[PDB]
């Protein structure tokens, strides 16, 4: 009745999560947050990206000129989305080195075509075939121009254009492989056509082949597709004596933020800075399970579905007439004001306060770290091919074990990041409470002594005012002191 | 005579301390270690668990083709195969364009299943067959290769079609003849030149044989080019060739699977393990290794040091008629039941305890990261090159850059990875000892004070059952108290 | 009776200064601390240094122009290199010609680090050499590329050649030849008299054939003709085979291949007078930290390119700056203290004093260096690696190359993150543990002779002159010598 009780705790819950640290694989703090993102609405957002959608269309198909595709002329994307149902009405054709045709159109993000009027004197233009309808009459594709008998001759075709601009010059041209020699003769008299297309950098030569073709849509011949980059003071050197495909003219080659992404997920309307072929993630964890393939600024693939990240101590509950005990023991779940407090017992009755500082002291610590977690957004764009439906070798082997290599690097990182940060987390709660107590200890002097329990008997009168000037930091010890020692000191 | 007993703190030490690194120091001793880095190998391939096909004689691509004295290998399968150096071609004369990517897929299909397709090929004659390969007794040829030549003195142009109406994967393997001389072109084909043309919807592949090229191999100035083609279901193959084609006589069929190669000279053994290199099997107990950088299977990760040793104990400091002393001194040598406890000093004499429950805290620390640096398993099956034996140029500068960039920013976390760990093993057995340390000094309450080295002056009589109530927290300090205060405070 | 016998207080402290450094850590953005340090190498010199590295200077010939024999480039002939720095002023001043795979050629000429050209003479019976042309002028007479060797009409004949060469010796041959694209059907038979040629370069591993193309070269220095470059690697006991009717460009013979630390670099940065173990295009930088943001381009032994700008590692404790009454380390820190980063102030019956403890400021110090060391230990020594900024547009191997170097330097920019935000964590701890661990150190030597005030501070319950103060810090204090005295004034007998 002559003394007091001041008890020194932190706070619980009933629920806990667990999460992971240097030490235990399974460790129970109050709070945790997830770092890993693994759902998705799976709708890809409009905003604040140029979504593209094919539809019908490959890129190729529109970057050439099918005609169900003539919708997507001189159109431009940041992310152009291929469907799966895509597909192809017009001529057949084949293009060697498909990927990176489809590769760099994509990056440059756009298909701005810009006609050129070649001299092509000597050859009739603009053929056309049954297989590839536009309207109602025989077409052929819109950037293709090909060239056949006038006059039933076909000379030497010597066709130049200077590249004069500031600016990249992407010529898109072709080889007929006519399915018999019925078909060379008719169209190109000679019996074997050679094309060359040059640069004072290039050369592609390509010799045409007969009745190499197998049948597709209505016909045994089909055209190969090639390409030529025509750098600024370069000049396009056309050389044909049969079989060429003319360019039109040139698409304009960009250089920005574009790419292609394959995926059937619907376009909706929303705003989501990252795009996955599952569909818009959010960006706000650091890292995401829901696809390595990414557009945009987005959360690092990692292996992992799951990294919790502890923002809270350590929860250990009470699990137990009215008394009271400290930290020593267990927490208190009894505290939803502060993760620190004083539990007293006097003359007045007993009760409990939370301590301010200590408890913000803890939580700037843990909400610092969360925003040290999340400043990195990480902005990609045109990356490489992380899918692959045919069998290539060596080139995708290398594009998969980069790819793979790059994720392992990551979910390691990942995982020790979390697991530091938690070990640091816990630490760092603990060392709260303890300098709590230490603060205590030192402001009471010799007026109080050490239970062991987190708890302080002080030996003298200590009313609700006098717990407040320990809770405040203005407890005079000297006011106490003789009261103290007397209690204290007894033979 | 005395009123008084010493009762200290300590830690264990031990006379053989192992040296390792922490953010610190570059250099400190601690009482226990364990190697990271797996830096030794038996020498021998382990046949278990993954299925081992010595590849003896025989490279990949010859038991692919059919050279006679590979017969053994048709239609055989695997997990590893195993390219011996010293296996040899002794079939007729060849090359192959991109001999990387028929090797690296044809690996990892991991079989050699062969089905038989029967195309028409009428109007020439098949199964040619040459001296310089030799099955058997007999002139014969690749085994699934069926090199076509003239039949009456004619051969005319040739259209076959084979559709691929499985739902899998079809690997055809053809070639084309470059005869030595213009006599012997014109005696097997007619033709002065001939035209090779193997065609899918997808690609084409037209090749122009050249005439002497070759250099004499095994009694011949000729020699065939190997291509391949891979038909994707619903698509068709179409053969066109009028002249020196190499026919296929079926496909390979193509799977997805574990499946890779690997060029060694270890012998095969009776044994198991999960990780195999050119070096031999290893184990992947530990989470790096330093014996190869080429693996198969679940293997360690491979880093540039041959030494990385993790802390498994606490800081080694060794003790050095004497009065007894704490741990602020030095550790005790003499300690085996644990590795804190208490050494004491009363009218009993001396005695020495260990003290269970900080123990196992610091060993159940240290069991927790190990398990946690061991968990990771890494199986990784088909990979890239990481050894050349021809200049290339670009490709293998960038396969080059890959794996040695690897393997830096893995060196790298192994590095920092026990540094963290080494110093977070010293600092956490340092607190359990301070832990330790004070859990007693509370107890004893007003009873004794703390000497400064390590040891509590316990100001009463304390026999050996008043020690053992200290050491298993039974201690009641009122029923010292008097006679403490008694003893501590003389004027 | 009040504080009636006389008393004294011992504070204890650590130093500050004026002049703070932010830098990083696990918890806080930015947080103050007394001395800090660079990790990060953003500036150079603009100079490449002549050493240690054996620099050559392109000037004006770009390393197949040298290859070749451009006569301009005759200097250049047998030349050996570390490191050869193309110039962007070079230019060709020879016969019109194109390199199918031009980056795959450089690259390995590169590598070698030698034109080492070893002259071998085939038998080129049946033909006549050294075809020459005016847009290739040396000296005054038409000529052409010095290793190269242009075969033409023999008394209006050019039979098919059968050429042979073997690879007799140890280590592989380097053969650089070409292919003719006359500009006209006259030049083509002129030249060569059969309507189309066919060059053909084979080993035992490979073949290399090319059907030339009439007219198909534009129009570059007076000539609508150009030469197609080839080239073939013959392994020792393999042999070289040159079976060509017409438009052979054929070889003098080979170049010595090498392998080391051989590379090739374009900069625009002169040469200079100095010695440094790294080379950027920027110029050369030092290595002495460990990381840098000149240039993803690099040679030598260089510090690891990251996307930061600076990387700040703390290298001193927490920065806390600062009525006669002393007061200690929990209140802030003393800028008073100049000799010491701990010590002690003091307030007794002589006066006001101060002192710092020598030995947990080294235990301080000598840990910071122990972070030093490790930190600045890793050389990082890279030569010929891949070639990071292109000028051409080309799609898919282009793309791995650069998403390669781009993941590199992501997870090398997060590891030099990481590390800078640890390292100053463990300081700021370290350097705060050194200042707890010498209080409680004072604390226990003490005994029952004094009261923690709760500031730093210790009220010593006994008369204690300097040679008192004295015995404190160095550890000679006994306290069963005041011990009556202190228990005296402590507790009322
Ligand atoms: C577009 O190309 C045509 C055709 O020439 C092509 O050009 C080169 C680059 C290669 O692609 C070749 O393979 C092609 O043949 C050019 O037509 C020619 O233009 C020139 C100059 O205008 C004409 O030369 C004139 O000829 C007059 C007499 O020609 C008449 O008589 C001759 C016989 O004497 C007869 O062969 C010809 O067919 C005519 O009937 C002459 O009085 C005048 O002074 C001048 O020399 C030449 O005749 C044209 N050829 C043809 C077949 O029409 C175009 O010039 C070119 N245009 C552009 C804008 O470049
Ligand atoms: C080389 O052989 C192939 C294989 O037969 C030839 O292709 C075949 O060409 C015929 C031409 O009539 C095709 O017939 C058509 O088939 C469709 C299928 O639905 C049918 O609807 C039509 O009424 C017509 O009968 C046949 O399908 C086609 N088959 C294949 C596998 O391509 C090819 O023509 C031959 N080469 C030459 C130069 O003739
Ligand atoms: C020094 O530290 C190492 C820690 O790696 C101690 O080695 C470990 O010792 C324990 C028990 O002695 C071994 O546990 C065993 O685990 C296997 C399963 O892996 C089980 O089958 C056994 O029954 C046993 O429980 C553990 O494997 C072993 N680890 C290593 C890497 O050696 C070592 O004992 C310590 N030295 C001293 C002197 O304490
Ligand atoms: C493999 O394909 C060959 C083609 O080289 C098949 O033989 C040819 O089959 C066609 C169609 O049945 C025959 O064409 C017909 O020939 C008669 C002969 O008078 C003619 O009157 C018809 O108007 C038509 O053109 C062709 O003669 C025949 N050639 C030969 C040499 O037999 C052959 O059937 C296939 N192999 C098989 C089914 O085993
Ligand atoms: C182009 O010239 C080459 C080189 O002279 C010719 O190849 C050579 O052909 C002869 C043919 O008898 C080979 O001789 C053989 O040597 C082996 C090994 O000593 C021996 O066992 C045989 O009995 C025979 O004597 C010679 O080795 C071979 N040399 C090379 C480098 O290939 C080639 O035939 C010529 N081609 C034309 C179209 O002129
Ligand atoms: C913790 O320390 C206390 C104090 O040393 C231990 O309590 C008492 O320990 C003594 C000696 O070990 C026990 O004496 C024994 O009692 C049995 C039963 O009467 C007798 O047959 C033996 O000859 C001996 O005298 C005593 O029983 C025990 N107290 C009680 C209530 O059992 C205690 O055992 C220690 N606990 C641990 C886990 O070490
Ligand atoms: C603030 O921190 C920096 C970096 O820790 C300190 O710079 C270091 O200063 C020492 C000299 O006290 C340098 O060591 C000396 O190096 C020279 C050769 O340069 C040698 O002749 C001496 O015998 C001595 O070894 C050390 O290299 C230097 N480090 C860096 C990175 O600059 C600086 O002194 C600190 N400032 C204060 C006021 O504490
Ligand atoms: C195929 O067509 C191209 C272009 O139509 C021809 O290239 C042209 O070749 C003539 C050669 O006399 C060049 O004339 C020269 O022009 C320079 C610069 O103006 C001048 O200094 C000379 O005195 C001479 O007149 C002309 O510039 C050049 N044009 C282009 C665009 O390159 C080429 O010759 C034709 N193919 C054949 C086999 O003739
Ligand atoms: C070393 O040399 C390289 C060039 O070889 C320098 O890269 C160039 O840096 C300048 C900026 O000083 C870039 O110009 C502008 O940069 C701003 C960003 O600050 C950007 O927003 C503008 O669009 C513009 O690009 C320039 O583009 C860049 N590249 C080239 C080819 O000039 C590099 O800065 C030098 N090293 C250091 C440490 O500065
Ligand atoms: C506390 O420790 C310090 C450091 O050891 C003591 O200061 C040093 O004290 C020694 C004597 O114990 C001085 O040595 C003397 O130096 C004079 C120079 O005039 C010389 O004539 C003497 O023969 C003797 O060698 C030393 O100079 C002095 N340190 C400095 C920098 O002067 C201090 O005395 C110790 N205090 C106590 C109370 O233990
Ligand atoms: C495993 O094999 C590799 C390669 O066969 C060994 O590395 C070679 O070591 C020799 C030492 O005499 C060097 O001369 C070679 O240059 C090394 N080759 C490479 C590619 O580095 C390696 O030492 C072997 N490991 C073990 C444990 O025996
Ligand atoms: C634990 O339960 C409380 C009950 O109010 C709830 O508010 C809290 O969100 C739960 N824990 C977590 C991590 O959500
Ligand atoms: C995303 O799509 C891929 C491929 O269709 C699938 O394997 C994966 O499970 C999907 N993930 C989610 C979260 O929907
Ligand atoms: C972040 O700081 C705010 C500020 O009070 C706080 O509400 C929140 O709980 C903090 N986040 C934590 C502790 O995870
Ligand atoms: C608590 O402290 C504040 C200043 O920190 C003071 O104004 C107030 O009076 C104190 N409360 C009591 C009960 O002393
Ligand atoms: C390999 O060839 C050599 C020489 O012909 C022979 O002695 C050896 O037995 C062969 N080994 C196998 C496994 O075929
Ligand atoms: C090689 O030289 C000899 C002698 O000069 C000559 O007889 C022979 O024809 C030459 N071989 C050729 C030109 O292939
Ligand atoms: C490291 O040691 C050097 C030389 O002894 C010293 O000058 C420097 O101050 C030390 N480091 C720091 C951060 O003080």
């Amino acid at each position: 009745n002559s003394t007091a009780t001041l008890c020194l705790g932190h706070h619980a819950v009933p629920n806990g999560t667990l999460v992971k640290t240097i030490t235990n694989d399974q460790i129970e703090v109050t709070n945790a947050t997830e770092l890993v993102q693994s759902s998705s609405t799976g709708r890809i957002c409009d905003s604040p990206h140029r979504i593209l959608d094919g539809k019908n269309c490959t890129l190729i198909d529109a970057l050439l000129g099918d005609p169900h595709c003539d919708g997507f002329q001189n159109e431009k994307w940041d992310l152009f989305v291929e469907r799966s149902k895509a597909f192809s009405n017009c001529y057949p054709y084949d293009v060697p080195d498909y990927a990176s045709l489809r590769s760099l159109v994509a990056s440059s993000g756009t298909l701005e075509f810009i006609n050129e009027g070649f001299n092509w004197t000597g050859v009739t233009q603009s053929g056309g075939s049954y297989a590839c309808k536009r309207g109602s009459d025989n077409s052929f594709f819109s950037r293709l121009n090909w060239l056949y008998e006038s006059e039933s001759k076909y000379p030497v075709l010597n066709v130049t254009m200077p590249n004069n601009g500031n600016f990249d010059k992407l010529y898109i041209w072709g080889v007929h492989h006519p399915s018999t020699d019925k078909e060379q003769t008719k169209l190109y008299v000679r019996a074997s056509g050679r094309v060359t297309v040059s640069t004072k950098r290039s050369q592609q030569t390509i010799i045409p082949n007969i009745g190499s073709r197998p049948w597709v849509r209505g016909l045994s011949s089909g055209i190969s597709i090639y390409w030529t980059i025509v750098k600024p003071g370069d000049i396009l050197l056309i050389n044909s004596n049969g079989n060429l495909i003319a360019p039109r003219g040139y698409f304009k080659i960009r250089t920005g933020k574009s790419s292609i992404m394959r995926s059937d997920a619907p376009i909706g309307t929303c705003s989501s800075e990252c795009i996955t072929p599952n569909g818009s993630i959010p960006n706000d964890k650091p890292f995401q399970n829901v696809n390595k393939i990414t557009y945009g600024a987005c959360p690092k693939y990692v292996k992992q579905n799951t990294l919790k990240l502890a923002t809270g101590m350590r929860n250990v509950p009470e699990k137990q007439f009215g008394a009271i005990a400290g930290f020593i023991e267990n927490g208190w779940e009894g505290m939803v004001d502060g993760w620190y407090g004083f539990r007293h017992q006097n003359s007045e009755g007993t009760g409990q306060a939370a301590d301010l500082k200590s408890t913000q002291a803890a939580i700037d610590q843990i909400n610092g770290k969360l925003n040290r977690v999340i400043e990195k957004t990480n902005e990609k764009f045109h990356q490489i091919e992380k899918e692959f439906s045919e069998v290539e070798g060596r080139i995708q082997d290398l594009e998969k074990y980069v790819e793979d290599t790059k994720i392992d690097l990551w979910s390691y990182n990942a995982e020790l990041l979390v697991a530091l940060e938690n070990q640091h987390t816990i630490d760092l709660t603990d060392s709260e409470m303890n300098k709590l107590f230490e603060k205590t200890r030192r402001q009471l002097r010799e007026n109080a002594e050490d239970m062991g329990n987190g708890c302080f008997k002080i030996y003298h009168k200590c009313d609700n005012a006098c717990i407040g000037s320990i809770r405040n930091g203005t407890y005079d010890h000297d006011v106490y002191r003789d009261e103290a020692l007397n209690n204290r000191f007894q033979i």
